[PDB]
């Protein structure tokens, strides 16, 4: 009946990272989440666009981008959570994990990263070109990856909140270095985490018409 949620050791090199698995029947796409930083595979708001995303037929793979121990000391060193290369590579394993597994083979990777995830998501796009087949960023700084930005091939959706000022205009100037097809939207007065009423819901909205246009 109603998609399963599988608990899964996803191995990355010498580490492995837990992630939760849903896959809907008949699925074609499956979007991959990208976490902001000090946060988890658990975070609700990216709990619940997945959950969005299930009911429209696409799989979701929500993972820790670091291993249980790497969180604990982060906790108070802080110096992983911050670090895109790593965070990008942490997804770039996730990403090859989902192509050489079984389960899962068949389906079109989408990335979902979420304010530092967004960032991260970019970076480890351009580094898999013929995988990753769309880029949602919610509420990102892609602007910080200048590098990645015109090798990203994947479509890629930008989304801020029309009260996070600073982001806009940081989403803005990463538009133009993008090379692919691409779109910038605004949720009107949403904050940073798009807290207010029906923001977080618009996000997910949005996401999920983009990913079952490109994850096809």
């Amino acid at each position: 009946h109603q998609p399963q949620e599988y608990a899964v050791s996803v191995s990355v090199g010498e580490v492995k990272l837990k992630g939760n698995l849903v896959i809907p029947n008949g699925a074609t796409g499956i979007v991959l989440f990208a976490h902001g930083s000090g946060s988890s595979r658990y975070s609700p708001r990216n709990r619940y666009v997945a959950e969005v995303l299930q009911q429209a037929g696409l799989a979701t793979l929500l993972i820790d981008l670091l291993t249980q121990e790497e969180e604990e000391i982060d906790l108070r060193t802080r110096h992983l959570r911050f670090d895109i290369g790593l965070l990008a590579s942490r997804l770039v394993g996730a990403t090859d994990w989902l192509t050489h597994n079984p389960d899962t083979q068949h389906l079109k990777v989408g990335y979902f990263g979420a304010s530092t995830g967004g960032g991260a998501a970019l970076v480890a796009a351009a580094e898999r070109p013929e995988t990753v087949q769309a880029v949602v960023s919610r509420g990102g700084r892609p602007d910080l990856a200048p590098s990645a930005l015109p090798h990203v091939k994947a479509p890629t959706l930008l989304i801020v909140g029309g009260y996070d000022l600073p982001v806009i205009a940081m989403n803005e100037d990463a538009l133009e270095q993008l090379q692919t097809s691409k779109r910038l939207v605004i949720i009107p007065r949403a904050s940073h985490l798009f807290e207010e009423p029906g923001a977080l819901t618009a996000v997910a909205q949005l996401a999920s018409e983009w990913f079952m246009h490109y994850l096809r």
